[PDB]
């Protein structure tokens, strides 16, 4: 009967999602965690810090994005339910401030 529950990308391979308020629910899960959305973007889905920028901000609809375009949406989609637990616990040590002198 039941059976996949955490719901694999293999749903999404053929049905259609709200892309503006996926990547909504996306932000506001994030928000409340205090998560910065651009290492999410980096670790989670695997983007560039501005296109996962570009992404939330702006999204295309699920009828745009090909394949390899649903890609990040398809991880951002899991994520919300699945929370992908591989592992936490590992921020990225290192900074930088401008200098001129």
């Amino acid at each position: 009967g039941s059976s996949g529950s955490s719901g694999q990308y293999e749903l999404y391979m053929y049905r259609e999602v709200d892309t503006l308020e996926l990547t909504r629910q996306v932000k506001e899960k994030l928000a409340k965690n205090g998560i910065c959305q651009r290492i999410f973007g980096e670790k989670v889905l695997g983007l560039s810090q501005g296109s996962v920028s570009d992404m939330l901000s702006r999204p295309k609809p699920w009828s745009k994005l090909t394949q390899k375009g649903r890609e990040p949406f398809i991880r951002m989609q899991l994520w919300l339910s699945d929370q992908l637990g591989q592992a936490v616990g590992q921020q990225p040590g290192a900074s930088s401030g401008p200098s001129s002198g």
